[PDB]
């Protein structure tokens, strides 16, 4: 696999290659990419290409201070964009999102919300909202999960953490704690019941939002304006 060929075919910005580069090395990879290849020719495959790494355009590894992953994208056409939980500016925020938002508005009464559910000021601002799985055929929930995204974006995750000490990771249910485990020690990890309309726990007392500010603070980072 050849940088310049795989950055300018998934327009990545280039800021991210020391982190993502030495995963072309990986053997996997490639077969990771043939399958994506196989699969974009027999499905319509979301979300498009040209937004499968849309997170490495939002903000440089250096300006990450949080990581919040996710699973899989929205299968429906319009809704992902290449990052975790976000849903294009037009569209009302399908269950999951409404609920992460309902925690961050418990947690800030005084946010000033917009009622979408694009993140994009979040990624701006080194919030990385990073799906293990990246893409998924249209019309099939989770369908992609098994094609090999998850080591792939493992690999970058973990490169990230041991660039960077005192990241804050919030891992929300079980897929995305058992896919992510940094050293306690070194980073901020927080976990919390998923906040899938499928849980019968409540999301809106998480108070992620709040903790993650008070580490950064502790650690001399500005803290993250959650409103969005
Ligand atoms: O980019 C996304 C979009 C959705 N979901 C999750 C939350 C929940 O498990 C289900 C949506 O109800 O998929 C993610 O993890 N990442």
């Amino acid at each position: 696999l050849d940088w310049t060929t795989f950055r300018r075919v998934f327009l990545i910005d280039d800021a991210w290659r020391p982190l993502m580069e030495p995963e072309l090395a990986n053997p996997l990879t490639a077969h990771l990419l043939a399958e994506y290849n196989r699969r974009c020719q027999t499905e319509e495959v979301l979300p498009p290409r040209e937004d499968v790494f849309s997170w490495t355009r939002y903000c440089t590894p250096d300006e990450v201070r949080v990581v919040i992953i996710g699973q899989n994208p929205y299968h429906h056409p319009g809704q992902a964009h290449g990052l975790a939980f976000s849903v294009r500016a037009n569209v009302p925020p399908p269950p999951s999102l409404r609920n992460v938002l309902a925690a961050v508005k418990n947690c800030y009464p005084e946010a000033r919300m917009s009622g979408h559910g694009c993140l994009e000021k979040w990624a701006r601002d080194g919030v990385l909202l990073l799906n293990t799985t990246l893409t998924v055929k249209r019309g099939a929930a989770a369908s992609h999960s098994r094609i090999g995204w998850d080591r792939f974006v493992g690999g970058v995750i973990r490169r990230l953490a041991a660039r960077r000490p005192g990241l804050v990771f919030m891992l929300w249910g079980t897929h995305a704690q058992n896919a992510i485990r940094p050293d306690p020690r070194v980073h901020c990890v927080l976990k919390f019941s998923n906040p899938s309309p499928l849980s019968k726990v409540p999301f809106g007392t998480c108070q992620h939002f709040l903790v993650a500010n008070r580490y950064l603070e502790t650690r001399s980072i500005s803290p993250i304006d959650w409103s969005v």
